[PDB]
């Protein structure tokens, strides 16, 4: 999704882009404390914080990704970048 | 899937509770938008932003999961392994 009529060169350097930073026993843990017959705050816990970690890279990666993006664009396209990040 | 299991009128009573017993940031996205849109990318300011609503989001998660295993518990064992299987699928 990108409404900003973007170049040919504008995007093939997005794909040399989302490579770099293009480049689940975690959903496992979720599921066992869902399905247990007892909820334990503690182990709840120590699992949020270990989705804290995998969060921290995923974000990173997101903005430095998007960061990178925005400035290849060009003033025009920028401004319509920064428009449409208020409405999604 | 996820919220169509042939529910009971208790089940459904009991959901409802549940739900008050446990009830968007745009701060924090305003906060996105000024280091991606900034003319370098500074990590060190994208990490403390990151990490800003920690204990927030402790809270909200530490309520839904919460929520979740008390509404799995009033399952029946059918319904569990309905819930179960779909779950794997996601
Ligand atoms: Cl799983
Ligand atoms: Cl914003
Ligand atoms: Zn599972
Ligand atoms: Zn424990
Ligand atoms: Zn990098
Ligand atoms: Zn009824
Ligand atoms: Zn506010
Ligand atoms: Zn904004
Ligand atoms: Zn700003
Ligand atoms: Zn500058
Ligand atoms: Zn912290
Ligand atoms: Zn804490
Ligand atoms: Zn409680």
């Amino acid at each position: 999704f990108k409404d900003l009529n973007l170049t040919d060169a504008q995007k093939q350097q997005i794909r040399e882009i989302m490579k770099g930073q293009r480049d689940l026993e975690e959903r496992r843990a979720m599921h066992d404390i869902i399905a247990s017959d007892t909820f334990d705050k503690v182990k709840a816990e120590a699992q949020i914080a270990k989705m804290e970690e995998q969060r921290k890279a995923n974000m990173l990666a997101l903005m430095e990704t998007q960061n990178k993006i925005y400035n290849i664009l060009t003033p025009e396209q920028k401004k319509q970048f920064n428009a449409n990040f208020e409405k999604r």
